[PDB]
């Protein structure tokens, strides 16, 4: 019992997590814990809010678990979200880079191409490419983000800062954090390849499947293999740029109502979770996609007692980040 102020980043979140607040009402008995929906611009308002105590919980990317881990803010990581299929959960998904079919260029020839990134400091979209590209590019690299506006042609990097780096918002005006920007994240990196204002998207394995559902549609795209070759999308687990971690809730280090969060999640995916009920569904909606929990996601696993963002990222990951951040060729 008693309540979990999740954070909504902008209106269709905020949508999502209202009708979420009022199903579990209805399963929910009186001695149960329940939902009250918090709006916030962006995730990284969300951050701040829960180490504030205006809200205590928030969805995120394993890349923005490393901010959010960080001081002030200290935020650790309580759930999991798990792919695959209840029966071989997977805590961990595919970075992959899609083109369009016979536009002709591999991994090694992006140098003045068009980018769509899911957003700023996020795996798939940012983490891992600009990882794997980083000696390509031009000096100087620091910022980075500089760096990365000289060696495309112009990007949509949502959450970056365009009054500083304006190529970075070249194909999103503005660079919006939030689903209002219509190119932001997986689905809104994928629609901005697809409408052709890009060359290359950097989204996960699920994405293109997502989002077409012929696989005649399907066959007019492709996957940059790291060995400058391409592949079919459905080859993706011989074609892919890493593996990285689930997204994951993460929750205040003090008074974090870690077992509740744990409580309403667990009761919300028995209720709500994949094919579970015609009148909600935690992982799909009306109203867009990805909103608040991944759609691909398939249920949560509760984290180990205590662990930190480190630890629950892994060495490796954790070193590719620090390693983007200052980081010697
Ligand atoms: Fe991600």
């Amino acid at each position: 019992d008693k309540t979990v102020r999740w954070c909504a980043v902008s209106e269709h979140e905020a949508t999502k997590c209202q009708s979420f607040r009022d199903h579990m009402k209805s399963v929910i008995p009186s001695d149960g814990p329940s939902v009250a929906c918090v709006k916030k611009a962006s995730y990284l308002d969300c951050i701040r809010a829960i180490a504030a105590n205006e809200a205590d919980a928030v969805t995120l990317d394993a890349g923005l678990v490393y901010d959010a881990y960080l001081a002030p803010n200290n935020l650790k990581p309580v759930v999991a979200e798990f792919y695959g299929s209840k029966e071989d959960p997977q805590t961990f998904y595919y970075a992959v880079a899609v083109v369009k079919k016979d536009s002709g260029f591999q991994m090694n020839q992006l140098r003045g191409k068009k980018s769509c990134h899911t957003g700023l400091g996020r795996s798939a979209g940012w983490n891992i490419p600009i990882g794997l590209l980083y000696c390509d590019l031009p000096e100087p690299r620091k910022p980075l983000e500089k760096a990365v506006a000289n060696f495309f042609s112009g990007s949509c990097a949502p959450c970056a800062d365009g009054t500083d780096f304006p190529q970075l918002c070249q194909l999103c005006p503005g660079c919006g954090c939030s689903t209002l920007n219509q190119y932001f994240g997986y689905s809104g990196a994928f629609k901005c390849l697809k409408d052709g204002a890009g060359d290359v998207a950097f989204v996960k394995h699920s994405t293109i499947f997502e989002n077409l559902a012929n696989k005649a549609d399907r066959d007019q795209y492709e996957l940059l293999c790291l060995d400058n070759t391409r592949k079919p999308v459905d080859e993706y687990k011989d074609c892919h740029l890493a593996q990285v971690p689930s997204h994951t809730v993460v929750a205040r280090s003090m008074g974090g109502k870690e077992d509740l969060i744990w409580e309403l999640l667990n009761q919300a995916q028995e209720h709500f979770g994949k094919d579970k009920s015609k009148e909600f569904q935690l992982f799909s909606s009306p109203h867009g996609k990805d909103l608040l929990f991944k759609d691909s996601a398939h249920g949560f696993l509760k984290v180990p007692p205590r662990m930190d963002a480190k630890m629950y990222l892994g060495y490796e990951y954790v070193t590719a980040i620090r390693n983007l951040r200052e980081g010697t060729c």
